[PDB]
């Protein structure tokens, strides 16, 4: 009945979407984990580097020196690695979606209400009085359509001042 | 079956919609008439204006200045209106779409473009020997996630110079 | 149940497929080596040209003319051989792909533009009405040619200068 | 099992491809009548234009520059059309294809042939022994890779007039 | 007959609606008997943190001081959850009802009384009468619109201590 949606998930969808959003939350915690408990370790450290940069130590702060880069270099692609996955369950929350009455109502609610500003502008009255004559007694775009003749076409006050000007 | 687009065109929607689109290009082409055919009262009084210049003639200039004011302020209402249309017809055609297969293919090839370029970045890939494990052999999803198992990683040219960097 | 692919790769495609990518890309990395650890012995010769330049030897400069040269026949062909395999690993994963369902969506939707690009030109405007009067009510196809019932066949502004030109 | 094509066709697409096929040449015979059966009348009218052109009846000719403008109105938007229904029985021709047998063996057999060009190139065969020794006794691409093993290289003529051109 | 409808319940709206309130009543109600029989473990912790507050004991108060938080962490949250559901069950009741006619009554009647209060003002008199002489003779707006002919304009008292000021 729908065959883009098989053709990317495969020959059952619904449960080809919910094994990755198992492996693919399973692999956003263990991130948030290691992101937790590699904070402490630098924290540690803030209190180690503190420690002995009073006690002027050399061969204490050199040899912390080695395990703060190895650890921060570890930090800086694990805190990437957070911002990797993140961006790949949103394009594929997205993927899931795509095609659900949830994003069907509510990206035409916020359509209707982009039409109905725009069938009620005057220079296109003309255009409604023959549209009104034609359509179906239908839902939405019909009941617009009808509801827009509070208005009729009549001079108003014109310019005097620019008569005189063309000559000029 | 189809309960958002029925209720925005009416019980029959693929008639509603021929029905706007017959309406909205009868008067498609009466702006562009009527832009073509006043024109050409604007381009002969072009000529009069010109005409009467030499004659220097205050009652013949000033009689055109009556009537090329009534075209121009003619001309800019009718050239407002095919603007006023093309904001229209391109929202409702937007809303005649809105779900359909056309935009289920166009829609969702871009966005399998946007995955295949996630996927094969290398700090998930540790995601990707994971997820590769779990997932059926399906369509687009898991034909990218071990397209991308042809690649390892390995370890890198490190800085030497960070250790003293970090103890200055 | 394809045939083509096994007459390529043998009769399991899959794993000759991840044999030539190991072996094609262990050399992918020896000349990407093969050139790192080879730049370094042409940049310490721009330091030993140098030295015996302001030194006016010429015991050292045509000692050193000896081996930039073979160097430097040596760096042209492994330079060359870089371009060599990335010639044969890209027409090789294109023997790789070549029926994905990756590519068949890529190069569908690409296709349904151009299509849909052409079904709403005027001039066949009386085939679609046939076209639409035919066709199963199918996918992306017959969504298009019920979707171009937007124009109806109408006389516009004719010339009246080219008539009385027949005769001049 | 094929779900990209019956995305596009509906769920038989062996009969909706001929469907159109039937259909879009229907029109394809029409414009060629079209084009032959009016041709004949832009033929006598270049007898009846060449008539009148010795009798020099300004009341004869003008009579038929009435009609011979309402030929070729009609004759330049018939030509047109046959490039139209032409541009779209191309595409629409490529998308019925897209995915056969036939583009199988067409696309591949000349994919091999440019592959059989780049394996024999000499200063990948240091590859070549390596891809040899590891691969599969497979079908084309393992009966390339040791057909080009009926070849050894050497060292050539090299250049003695290097060394005092790099000292000059 | 009504579409929105449909597409938020279902095919069949009125038994989703009471099987939503069957459920969510059902588990409106083991929060309540949840809060019930959990403030008595509350109420009894009372009588044993203040007997053991007299006797003094550290084993005792100790030990009721692990009991007395692991409930107040779990009242916290299903004293959350009380609230909780009558968020969702007052939200959804608003969209069972959303178009009843007690709704329809109830809300054109409050809205009656802000239109009959606003008909009445005095400088829109000179509409009313252009409006009663237009309206049909309809129900509640036509019979507000011609009892409000209660009022003719004329001059009151008017300033003078303005006019000798507006020299001043």
């Amino acid at each position: 009945m729908d065959y883009i949606k098989k053709a990317i998930w495969g020959p059952d969808p619904k449960e080809q979407q919910r094994r990755i959003r198992s492996v693919l939350r399973k692999n956003g915690r263990n991130i948030e984990k290691s992101l937790r408990e590699l904070t402490v370790l630098q924290n540690k450290t803030q209190q180690l580097i503190k420690k002995s940069a009073k006690k002027n130590d050399v061969r204490t702060v050199r040899l912390y020196a080695k395990e703060l880069y190895q650890i921060n270099k570890q930090y800086d692609r694990m805190y990437t690695s957070r911002a990797q996955l993140d961006s790949v369950r949103m394009k594929i929350d997205e993927a899931i979606r795509m095609n659900t009455l949830s994003n069907q109502m509510a990206d035409s609610a916020g359509l209707m209400r982009e039409v109905n500003s725009l069938v009620r502008l005057p220079q296109l009255r003309n255009t409604m009085i023959e549209l009104e004559k034609e359509l179906m007694k239908s839902g939405i775009i019909s009941e617009m359509v009808d509801d827009t003749m509070e208005s009729v076409g009549d001079v108003g006050e014109e310019m005097d001042e620019a008569v005189d000007e063309e000559v000029n």
